[PDB]
C-alpha cells in the first residue's frame, strides 16, 4: 500500500503533478519493461522497413500498415478493458473491507470478558489470539507475503498464534479442507466455558461476543471465497489477448510510412510513435493495475500490508483486552461541566 | 471453477501471458466450435466469390459487402452486449454469495448446544445435517450437477443427508412446491424441542440459533429466486440475435474484394480476415462467458464446485459440531504473556 | 415469469441459438405489431418516392432523405435509452427482492408459538394469516393481476385470507390511506397477546417475531414504495421522444434513394431497409423490455407470478406451522456417526 | 410525484406513446421556457445571417458557422451530463428511502406498550408523536414544501406536533445547531419512563424500541446529510456551463447557410433546426429532470409529497397504537382448518 | 462544504445558470490558474508561429500541428477519466457517511444510563465524551484541518476531549500504532462499570450500548481505513499523465493554421482556442474535481466541515446526554386526542 492521502488534501496549482515524480507504487514501475519491449518490436520493425525490405516489399508493407491501423479498431479493446477494471477494482474494495480485524471482537471481549486474575487475562488473551491465529490461517491461505512469513504451521506456533498443545489438537483434527475456521469453533466453545464459568456476567453478552465472532469469521470466509473464485479466467484471457492482439496490430500500422509516397495522412515522419506509445502506456497501464489489483495480497507496493496488519491487530488486541481491561481514569468532571489554533436549506 | 489467485498474486513482466496457456475454464474451449463455424462459412462465402460467381454477379456481390460492411454499425451490439453482460456479472457473484455455508450456524450450535453424551452429538449433529439437508434440497432444486449426483430423493437418503423417518414425514406433507424450506422448520422445531430440554441453556442463545437459521434459509431461498427469475428472457434473444445478425453482417462485409477493382480500402487481400476474426473472437467470447455464467449451476469449467461445497459443508459441520464440541486445549499462557522469516495522513 | 435456467446450464455448441424458437416471453411477441407499423409506414414513404413524386419532388426528397440520415445521429438514443433501461433493471430486481416472502416469519413461528391444542394451532395459522394478508392487500393495490383476483375485500374474505369479523374490524378503521399494514399492527397484537398468555415462552422469542414481521411489513411498505414513486414520468417521456423521433428520422433517412443519381453511399437499392429494421428491432426492443420490466407486477408474460406467490406463499406457511409443528422424526444416528453417482491459492 | 405505475402494468402496443399526452410531471412543462428561448435565439441569429448581414459578412458567419459546427464536439457534454445525472437519480431514490416512516415504529409500540387506561394511550401517542415531531422538524429543515406550511415551532405547536410545554422545553434548549434530534432524546427517555413504569414488560422490548427508534432517527440524520452535502457545487456548474458552452455554439453552427454557396452537407434549408432542437430537448431535459431531482424535497410536479406523507404518517401511527392497540377479533378458525375469478430447473 | 440545495428546490427556468455566479466552491477557483497557464502555453506557442519561425519553420509546424490534432484522441482521456472520477465520487460520499456520529450513541445513553445524581451525569457525558475523543482523534489522523487544530494531544485535553489523567493512562500504552480506537475500549469498559453498577439497569441495555458502540469504532475505522488506502496511485498518475499528454498534445494541435496556405479545416484564424479552452475547462475540471473530493477531509471549499462536525457533535452529545436526560414535559393528551398555511396503482 502506497499512501498519498495527505500530498493530496487539498486541491493546489500542481495539485497530482507532484505524483508523477514517485516511483514505488508508480505506474512506471508496473509498465517499464513491457514499454522497452513494445518500443523495441517497434524499432526492429521500422529499421526492417527502413534499411532492409526492397521496394516491392515496402509498397506492400505500406498496404498492409494502412490495412491494419484501419481495422485494428474492430478489437473492442476499450469495451474488454474497461469491464474487465471495473470488476477487478469493485473487487479489490470489497476484498480490503473483507480482512477480518478484531477491533470490534476486542471492544465486546474488553467489556464482557471479566477479572482481573490471571484466569480473565488467560480468557481474554486467547480469545483475542484465537481470533488473531483465524486470521493468519486465512491470510496464509491466501497472501503469498503472510505464505512467506508462514510456510508451515511449525512457523505459526513460533509466532506465538498457536500453541503446542492447540498445534496437536489442530493437526489431529481429520479434515481435507483449509481448517482457518478450527479456531473460531475453538471461539465458541472458550466463550460459552467462559459464560458458564461466570466471566462472562450475562447471556446477552454471550449473544454479542458470537455475533461479533460470526461477523470475523464471515470476513475470514468471505476472503477464501474471493481467493478461491477468481475472476473469471475466460475474462482475464479474452482482455488479455484483446491487448496484445491491438498492440501487435499496432505495431504494424502505427509504423510511419515514407512521406514520398503521399500517403493520406502519412506525411511526417517522427520516426519514434509517441502517441501509440501514450496510448500503449494508458491501455496497457490500465491492463497492469487490474493485473496488480487483481490478487491484492501478493507483494506489489499497492498491495495491502497483510503481515503489517497480522502484527498490528495481534498487538492492539493484546493491548486492548489485556492491558486496558478495568483500567479507566477515575471519572473526573471534563471542562464543560457547567457549560481553536449551518441550520438546513429552507431557513 | 477454476483458480488462478496465485498466478497473478504480484504483477510480473510476462503477468498475463502465462495464463493465454491454459485450456480448462478457456475462452478457446468455450468458443473454438463458433469461431471454426464462423471461418466455415467465411471461407465458404469468399471461394463462391472467387471461383463460382460471375463478373456481374461478383459487382453485384461487391456492392452488398460494401453496403453491409457500412450499415452493420446500425446493430448495437456493444451497446446490448455490455448491458447483458454487466448483470449476468452481477447476477453471477450475487448468487455465488447465495449458497448456503454452514460455518455462522456450526459456530453458534457448538457454542450453545450443549452435552458431551450422545443425545448432545444427536441434537448438534441433526441440527448441522438439517441444514446440510436445506442447502442440498435446493441446490438438487438449482444445480444440474447436484441433480446428476441426486436425481431422486432415494439417492439423498442414501448419501445420509436424510434418514428414512424424515423421508417418510418429507413424502407424507402435501405440497405442490418445492419443500427446501423443510429442514429449515424442521430445524425450528428442534432448536425450540432443545432449548425446552435444557440443551440450549438460555433464550438468548435460542435467539442466536434462530436468526443465524434465517440468514441460512434467506441464502436457500435466495437460490430458489435466482433460480426461478431468469435474467429477462427478452434480454437473452435480444442479444443473441445482435450478435448473431452482426456476425451474419460481416460474414457478407469483411470479404476481400478483387484490389483490380480500385474499391477504396480494398486493395490488400489477405484471404483471412484477422481483425475480424479477432473481432468475433472477443464480442462472441463476451456473449460466451455470459452464456457459461448465467447459470453457474451447470458443469462449466467455471461454474461453481457444487458437489465439493457440499461434500466440504457437509465433513467441516460435522467436525465442528461433534468432534470439536468442548475440545478445547488447557489454557496456557502464550508467547507475550510478559510482553519474520504507518500512522495517518496528517502526521 | 419465463425461465430458462435449466436449458443454459452449461455453455454448449448452440447455447443462446435455441432460444430464439421461444414465443412466450419472447422480443418477437413484445415488438411484432411495431415492428409491422414501422415497416408498413416505411414501405408506405418508399411507395410514394418510387411511383407517386414527380423529379422534382424525388430530387428534394433525396437531399432531405441525405440530410435526415446525416444529423438523425443528433439524437442521444444511446445515451438516454442505455440510462432508463439501467434504471428500470435496478428496480426491477429490487421490486422482486421487495416481495414478501412469509419463511422466515414461518420459521420463526414454527419455533417459537407453541401448544399443539386448538389454540396454538389458531395462534400460528393466525400469525402466517395475517402476515398473508397483509402481502395480499398491498399485492392487490400495486399488482393489475391480483386486483383482478381480488377487485373487492369481500373476494379476499371468500378467499380465506380476512374473517367477517376482521372484516367489520378493517372497514370501521377511519383512514383514507391504503391499510396493507393494517394486519402487520394485528399481528404485534396477536404476539403481545400470545407472549402475555404463555404461548410465547421468552420476551427473546417475542424480540425475533417482532423484528421479522417488522422485515416483512418493510418490503410490503417498499412494495408500496415502488408503486407510488414511479420512474420520473419525465424519463419515461424523455426516452419514449428519443425512440420515436429518431425512428421517424429513420423513416425518412434510410429510405433507398435511385441509384441513377450517383449519391455516395446510395448505389444499391435492397427494396427492404434489414439494417435499420434490425436496428429497429434492438433499440425498440430494449425499450419494450423496460416498458414490460418498469412496472413487473402487471400480467406480461415475464412479470412476477403474483397470484402464484399467493397461492404459494399461503400453501407453504399453513404447511410449515401448522402440519409441521412439533412434528419432528425420533432423533436417530445418522449414516456417519463412527466417521457420488482445493486448499488455497499460497499452497 | 406523479405516479403512472398502473398506465404501465402490461406492455401494450401503444405503451409508452399514450404518456407522451401528459403535462404535469411532464418534460414539455420544465422545458418549454428553455426550448423557446433557444428557438428564439436561434431565429434572431438566423433572420440576421438571412436579411441584415451584407454578402462579406455572411462569407464569414459561413466559415464561422462551419468552425462551430465541426468543434462543438470537443464539448464533452454527453461524458459530462451522464455522470452528473446517473449521481443525481442515485441520491434521489437513496433521499427517498431516507425519509422516515412510523410503521416499524408503530407495529413495535402496539405490540410493546401496554395498557387500555387513559395513560396507556398517552404513552403510545405520545411516542408516535416524538417520532412524527423529529420527522416534522427535519422535514422543515430540508423542504421547501413542509416549511411553507410550517414556517414557525409556532405552526408545529398549533398543527398538534408539539405541544406548549414541550415548546418551552425545546426553545429552552441551548445549541444553534439544527434540534431536530431533540424528540428522539425525548422518544429515549419517555420510553425508559414507560419501561421502568412496567408498560413496556421486559428490557429485549424496551431493546427493540430503542434499535428502531435508532433506525427512524438514522433516517432523519440522513435527510439533514443528504440536505448538508450538496452534489458538488462543481459538478453542478460544470454540466450547466458545458450545457449552456454547446448550445450556444450549436447556436452559431446549426445554422442553415445559402445552399447556393455549395457547402458540404449545405444544400436543404429547412429554416427550422429541426433535429437541433430534438437534441436541444433530450440533452437540456436531462440536466432539467437532475435539475427537478437534485432537491427532491422542493414544489416541482414529481417532487416528493413530503405533506400528503406528513399527514398520513401522523394518521396512521394514532390509528395503529391508539385506535387499533389490542383490538383484535376473537381467534377464530380459518377455511382451511380441515384443508380466481415451477419446482426448479434441474427437474 | 458550499450547500445550494434551497438554491434548486424547484426546476425553475434560471435554473442552474444563477448557480455559475457562484464563487466559494467553484470550478472558476479551482482552475483558474491552470486555465491561465493552458492559455499561456497555447499563446506562447500562437506568437512563435505567427512571428519567430521561418515559412520552411512554419511548413513544419503546420505538419506536425495537423499530425498532433489527428493523433491526439489515441489518447483514452474520457476512459480513464471517467473511471477514475467515479471511484473517486464512490469513495467521498461513502467516506462522508464514514465520519462517526454520535447521535445513536446519545439516544441510546440517554434511554440506558439512569441517575440525575452527579455520578450518573458523570457517566453519560464520559461515555460520549469518550465517543467524541474517538472521533477526534482519528479525524486530526485524516484530516489536515483537524490537525492543525489539534497539532498535538496537548491541543485535545485543552480543549476538554481528554482529562489529564486519560493522557497519563493513553500516553502510557506502549503502541507504535493509530491510538484512535483507544477511548472505544474506555466506552467498552466503562460500560461494563455502569452496568455491574447497576446504572445501565439491564444486560440488553447494555448490549445495546455495546452494539451502537462498535457501530460507532467501525466508523471510526473506515475513516482510518479511508485514509491508509488510498486511491490506487497507478490510477492517479495515469490519469493525470493522460490529462497532461492529450492537453500538451492540444497545445501542438489547436493551433490556427495560416489560411493562406488552404489546409482542411484551417481556414477560419480566430486566434483563441475558444473550443479547445471549453474541452481544457471541462476535462481538467473533472479531474480537479477528483482532486478536490480524493481527500475530502483537506481545506477545499467543498470539503467536509470536520471542525464544525466536532464542535456540533460535543455540543449536542453533552446537551442530549446531560441536559435532556428524563427531563420529559409531562404527559399531556395532544390535539387529537378524541379525532395547511394515492391508494394503489390497480385502484
Ligand atoms: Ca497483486
Ligand atoms: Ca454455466
Ligand atoms: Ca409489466
Ligand atoms: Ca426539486
Ligand atoms: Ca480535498
Amino acid at each position: 500500500t502506497v499512501t498519498y492521502t495527505a500530498r493530496v488534501a487539498n486541491a493546489r496549482f500542481g495539485g497530482f503533478s507532484q505524483l508523477l515524480l514517485l516511483w514505488r507504487g508508480s505506474i512506471y514501475k508496473l509498465l517499464w519493461r513491457e514499454l522497452l519491449c513494445f518500443l523495441g518490436f517497434y524499432m526492429a520493425l521500422s529499421a526492417a522497413y527502413r534499411f532492409v525490405l526492397t521496394e516491392g516489399q515496402k509498397r506492400y508493407f505500406e498496404k498492409l500498415v494502412i490495412y491494419c491501423d484501419q481495422y485494428a479498431s474492430l478489437i473492442p479493446v476499450s469495451f474488454v478493458l474497461g469491464f474487465y477494471v471495473t470488476l477487478v477494482v469493485n473487487r479489490w474494495w470489497s476484498q480490503y473491507l473483507c480482512m477480518p480485524l478484531p477491533d470490534a471482537l476486542m471492544c465486546v471481549v474488553a467489556g464482557t470478558v471479566h477479572g482481573r486474575d490471571d484466569r480473565g487475562r488467560l480468557y481474554r488473551r486467547t480469545l483475542m489470539r484465537y481470533a488473531g491465529l483465524s486470521a493468519v490461517l486465512i491470510l496464509r491461505s491466501v497472501s503469498t507475503a503472510v505464505f512467506k512469513r508462514f510456510p508451515t504451521i511449525d512457523h505459526v506456533v513460533e509466532a506465538g498464534f498457536m500453541t503446542r498443545e492447540e498445534r496437536k489438537k489442530f493437526e489431529n483434527l481429520n479434515s481435507s479442507y483449509n481448517k482457518y475456521w478450527v479456531p473460531c469453533v475453538w471461539f465458541s466453545n472458550l466463550a460459552a466455558q467462559a459464560r458458564r464459568e461466570g466471566r462472562i456476567r450475562d447471556n446477552s453478552a454471550l449473544k454479542l461476543l458470537l455475533e461479533e465472532l460470526n461477523v470475523f469469521r464471515g470476513k475470514c470466509g468471505m476472503l477464501f471465497h474471493y481467493d478461491w473464485i477468481s475472476v473469471p479466467l475466460v475474462y482475464t484471457q479474452v482482455v488479455t489477448i484483446a491487448l496484445y492482439s491491438y498492440f501487435l496490430a499496432c505495431l504494424i500500422g502505427r509504423q510511419f510510412l515514407d512521406p514520398a509516397q503521399g500517403y493520406k495522412d502519412h506525411d511526417l515522419d517522427l520516426c519514434v510513435p509517441i502517441f501509440t506509445l501514450l496510448q500503449f502506456f494508458f491501455y496497457a497501464g490500465w491492463l497492469k493495475v487490474a493485473e496488480q489489483l487483481i490478487n491484492p495480497f501478493g507483494e506489489d507496493d499497492d498491495d495491502f500490508e497483510t503481515n503489517f496488519l497480522i502484527d498490528r491487530n495481534f498487538q492492539v488486541s493484546m493491548l486492548a483486552v489485556d492491558e486496558m481491561y478495568d483500567d479507566l481514569a477515575v471519572l473526573e468532571k471534563d471542562l464543560y461541566w457547567d457549560a481553536y489554533t449551518f441550520q438546513g436549506s429552507t431557513f
